[PDB]
């Protein structure tokens, strides 16, 4: 996260940090069982951290659960990351308290304008290179279709919306991939892409959650 602030520990209790032998993603926990992130964060022999704040020290609150099953989304391209959403599941379920709580799934599709809470352990510099230890949080609007369509001709999809701050300064980045974009209390959008990170006139891509909700609940209702 570039231009953002230090959350405060175990404040977005829905946040995880995907590791493979070190941090590579992040993720949210949508029920004790299942944490929704994106495709392009798939590998093998995931570990799901919950409870992080210093992802570096064990503090005390975390749960660690290795993944028993990553999915896909059937028709997820990795050329233009169009549907790039996966869903986790956790070989046993988390123990859900305070600072370990799932995010709601949405009913309806968030607006153009409002602002919403992005969150990730990514890099914090638009230029170079430097990961924070504790959680890093970004308030960012919701942008027109038209302006994210504007920022970049011939990517964006239905499947996908633009958040954050034409100017630049402010943005999601590397190393938040797959983490949530939470608008008033439901998980709305999933870190996908960007144009470099904090860039002028480069807003974060998001997938759109809100077309997804089917899948999802088809999907946990069978695995
Ligand atoms: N909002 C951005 N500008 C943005 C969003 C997501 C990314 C993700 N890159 O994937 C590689 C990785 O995470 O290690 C980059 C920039
Ligand atoms: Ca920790």
């Amino acid at each position: 996260i570039v231009g953002g602030y230090t959350c405060g520990a175990n404040t977005v209790p829905y946040q995880v940090s995907l590791n493979s032998g070190y941090h590579f993603c992040g993720g949210s926990l949508i029920n004790s069982q299942w944490v929704v992130s994106a495709a392009h964060c798939y590998k093998s022999g995931i570990q799901v951290r919950l409870g992080e704040d210093n992802i570096n020290v064990v503090e005390g609150n975390e749960q660690f659960i290795s993944a028993s099953k990553s999915i896909v989304h059937p028709s997820y391209n990795s050329n233009t990351l169009n549907n790039d959403i996966m869903l986790i599941k956790l070989k046993s379920a988390a123990s859900l308290n305070s600072r370990v709580a799932s995010i709601s799934l949405p009913t309806s599709c968030a607006s153009a304008g409002t602002q919403c809470l992005i969150s990730g352990w990514g890099n914090t510099k638009s230029s170079g290179t430097s990961y924070p230890d504790v959680l890093k949080c970004l308030k960012a609007p919701i942008l027109s279709d038209s302006s994210c369509k504007s920022a970049y001709p011939g990517q964006i999809t239905s499947n996908m919306f633009c958040a954050g701050y034409l100017e630049g300064g402010k943005d999601s980045c590397q190393g938040d991939s797959g983490g949530p974009v939470v608008c008033s209390g439901k998980l709305q959008g999933i870190v996908s892409w960007g144009s470099g990170c904090a860039q002028k006139n480069k807003p974060g891509v998001y997938t759109k959650v809100c077309n997804y909700v089917s899948w999802i609940k088809q999907t946990i209702a069978s695995n």
